[PDB]
């Protein structure tokens, strides 16, 4: 285990750096299925098909823009978005049967991933007969968090803002840079053009931090 999703070093396109397949295993993958989300044309019905629902519009906005079967792909990974961002705020719950009381019944073969993946498994015997009891120390937070960025730059289009995502996450924005740089992504001030196109001031540009993915990835 490693903080962040295994990189393609050789991607040719930026979609490719950390691809669906590394951020969720194939196996957990087939049992995200979103043909229900896009068939839904109510929306509020289709949040209520996601795995996680708090006071949050963040997954909301993104939902907003895909419609289409070609966005196949990004639901899927929005999808998994809404049940890392469910378990990181419920990160106190220390066993398996106690989180999915939390959660919007998500194919419990993910959950399973996540408690293997991005916790400290409390390990016995005794205990395992029981249920899958676990903590998320600082070292999951970090991987469970790198995880989540790495699905926002996808959902993004690759140009993330850090302060509006800071504030959504609850974390001090030079915790997002650190985050966005362990991944390899480029975090610097705002060009001319992106901050024309996320609103803000010309002349606070280069203040604006601005996570961006560009291929080749750094080596």
């Amino acid at each position: 285990d490693r903080p962040t999703p295994l990189a393609n070093i050789d991607a040719t396109d930026v979609e490719q750096i950390y691809p669906i397949e590394s951020i969720i295993p194939k196996k957990e993958l087939q049992f995200i299925r979103v043909s229900s989300i896009l068939k839904e044309a109510d929306k509020e019905k289709k949040l209520e098909l996601f795995p996680y629902q708090n006071n949050s519009k963040y997954v909301a906005k993104k939902l907003d823009s895909l419609t289409q079967p070609s966005q196949m792909t990004k639901l899927q990974m929005l999808y998994y978005l809404s049940l890392l961002l469910g378990v990181y705020e419920n990160r106190r719950v220390n066993n398996k049967t106690k989180l999915l009381e939390r959660l919007n019944s998500p194919p419990e073969i993910l959950v399973d991933g996540i408690l293997s993946r991005f916790t400290v498994i409390k390990p016995g015997q005794f205990g395992r007969s029981k249920d899958r009891s676990y903590f998320i120390d600082p070292q999951n937070e970090d991987k469970i968090l790198c995880y989540i960025l790495a699905i926002i730059m996808h959902l993004d289009n690759f140009i993330v803002e850090i302060t509006p995502l800071a504030h959504e996450l609850n974390l001090k924005p030079s915790k997002v840079v650190s985050l966005f740089r362990v991944l390899g992504a480029i975090v610097k001030g705002a060009t001319v053009a992106q901050a024309e196109a996320f609103g803000i001031p010309k002349s606070t540009a280069a203040s604006y931090k601005i996570a961006t993915m560009k291929v080749p990835f750094k080596l």
